[PDB]
């Protein structure tokens, strides 16, 4: 028995309302590269707490400053000037104070963090070399915490609720933001890396709907050591659109799709959107966190949203976090079920008590026609109530990176 | 134009069942980055006028805080570790002499840093600016992309900057004005002098369940104004009941609770304690875009934008011009009689003159009107404004208008 509420929902659903607008920054973006720095730090920081105590002791890295760094463009190979400059910031469990052992346990957390940041990089940014052109900085708090406290959290029961926040989520993404997503995700994979390597990761897509018109418009940063010219700079945004129209064929077909690429460019005077490493965060766009997507990935002013950041910030007792992770993985279960058109989930935590004992979670379903949203809803109350259950697998799920915070 | 008008045919905020609204105060830490991160772009903007007439490229929105350590006292604390501020963002660092094909180097630096010390002066009172911070500078030059976009029409209608969207809407709640308002009077020059130990970091958050508002607001108390945790007692009560008769004016008809500063626990008398009147000087760190939007408000229950109007420039960036706008719009619109609620979203389109690809207008119509007799008063309304959109960044650059 917990505080779960299913009511009926006697509105249209965003699908079939008249304007829609939607919006993702994909991984090359700054903002985004500092998400993902934060999640990574505190990623690497939960394996560090549990690889010598079998827990995680408590921290938040949901701090990361980008300051773009200096560059020049040009077509055919340019130059990277000054490095990117990141600072790590936030807070850590550093060293353990052990009265009875008299012992003091120190954890490299600075150098955790530094690594983390540094591998993320790695991975998601193809034409930098993080070696030259980036500096990662790092002024994270390192904290103490006495060892008893430390046995108490190893006892991994369920952590109680230490403030009164929310979280909301909603399944399934309409077509607009289906297509906002994976225009970002197929843009940003190897695949087509492979065949046309200019496109950088900063991507950045921006979706509109009239009616059951999308309007696709794309920020692509190009990578200038595979274009020679402003012609072959003309056919790779040719090339992308074509691509991305066969794109919307698969996802939005039977809407009306239009698809603008660096709109902002002047081909005549050669002002166009040219980068030597695929980011404007090489000097033409700063970041940081919690200023982009929220948990499911996308901004969306047709939709609720949390202002709260959720990456950086502790998976085992931080609410915010935690509930936006998990009213999106108990909405999308619940978008499954048989005569369920749209579903949000709310949560709200009673502080005091345990995360997974809610004041209130809140399902609001739209029906399909001719169902009983009384037949839907035990069906319903019993994901809910197994996820709250499964609580502590939502936390292995976001250190493991099984679920994402942007 | 593309102005888009839709009738939305569900409860109005204020008479739906739950609400949930935040406000972070002037000395919060992300409100000191947004506010900062203003005050920069504002004097960058008056140093770029005076020098050469126009505003010149550059966006501050990005100021990081790494927050302090100090150790608070009944009668008086002591900062440990200093706050640390780091300056970040775009802006035009130099210029060419193309006749003396010489680079000539512009005081962004020194422009920023005392803009950002000036306003930490005015925000925190009893803050020491010479030793409990630190403030560092790392704004950088612009790619030439954006700052020919940027010029390419500044003396017509300046291009937008990007591909961005802002809210806005009207009116208020009772709970969304509660909370406004509470902040905006316990943060007044004038209860400050009436009340010196209330600190600037003050945080409400208000829940509405039915007809009753639950504000809860953590506020530092500033230790050298407070003898002992009696007199902190009084502090607390003695704002309690001022916000009880700001209740009284605002939220009337309402069941309004109180509570502040729940998680102290007098017994170990571990309460909310501060020496310079802000948590950032207890390890609270903060940044741009992360707290209230241009409402000055924090609303899951309402439509938001994610971009942060603080620190962009007032020339040519959406992000900050379309989230002002869609609020001046919006309370026009609300004026009209028939309008219970109204919804603006602005899109742009990166390479377009600021005055969109889409004006969006959502309206909630009282029971008895029709939307046909709103619809064209209503762009009317967005047109107009649209037409005078340069008087709205006059009115940002002279402060007219916040932007958190």
């Amino acid at each position: 028995m917990r505080n779960i509420i299913v009511k009926k929902l006697d509105v249209e659903p965003i699908e079939e309302r008249p304007t829609e607008i939607v919006e993702r920054k994909g991984l090359g973006h700054p903002d985004s590269i500092c998400d993902g720095i934060a999640e990574s730090v505190s990623r690497a920081l939960c394996k560090m707490y549990m690889e010598k105590f079998g827990t995680i002791l408590h921290h938040n890295t949901d701090q990361v400053e980008l300051v773009g760094g200096h560059a020049y463009p040009k077509f055919g190979g340019g130059v990277m000037v000054s490095p990117i400059y990141i600072l790590l910031s936030g807070r850590a469990t550093m060293e353990i104070l052990d009265k009875e052992k008299n012992e003091v346990i120190k954890l490299p957390v600075g150098t955790t963090a530094v690594k983390a940041a540094k591998e993320y990089l790695k991975k998601v940014l193809r034409n930098v070399d993080v070696d030259k052109d980036v500096i990662i900085d790092c002024r994270i708090g390192q904290g103490s915490m006495d060892l008893v406290d430390v046995f108490e959290r190893q006892k991994n029961e369920v952590p109680l609720a230490n403030d009164t926040s929310f979280g909301v989520g909603y399944a399934p993404l309409s077509t607009t933001e289906r297509l906002v997503l994976e225009t970002e995700r197929f843009l940003n994979s190897d695949e087509l890396k492979n065949e046309i390597p200019a496109v950088g990761e900063d991507i950045k897509v921006m979706g509109l709907r009239e009616g059951k018109k999308i309007t696709l418009t794309i920020a692509m940063a190009v990578v200038d050591r595979y274009v020679k010219n402003i012609e072959e700079y003309k056919e790779v945004i040719e090339k992308v659109r074509k691509k991305v129209e066969d794109l919307a064929k698969k996802i939005a077909d039977g809407y009306e799709v239009e698809i603008h690429i660096n709109t902002a460019d002047d081909y005549e005077r050669e002002s166009v959107y040219l980068t030597v490493t695929g980011t404007s965060a090489e000097m033409g766009d700063d970041g940081s966190v919690g200023r982009g997507n929220r948990v499911n990935g996308l901004i969306t002013p047709f939709r609720p949203m949390s202002m709260e950041a959720a990456s950086g910030k502790n998976p085992v007792n931080h609410v915010g976090k935690i509930y936006n992770i998990l009213a999106n993985l108990i909405a999308n279960d619940i978008a499954k079920l048989e005569g369920v058109k749209e579903c949000y989930v709310r949560i709200l935590s009673q502080i005091g008590k345990p995360i997974n004992e809610p004041k209130a979670l809140d399902i609001e379903i739209i029906t399909e026609d001719s169902y009983d949203i009384k037949d839907i809803e035990p069906k319903a109350k019993e994901i809910a109530n197994k996820w709250l259950d499964n609580i502590m697998e939502v936390q292995k799920m976001i250190v493991e990176g099984k679920v994402t915070t942007f």
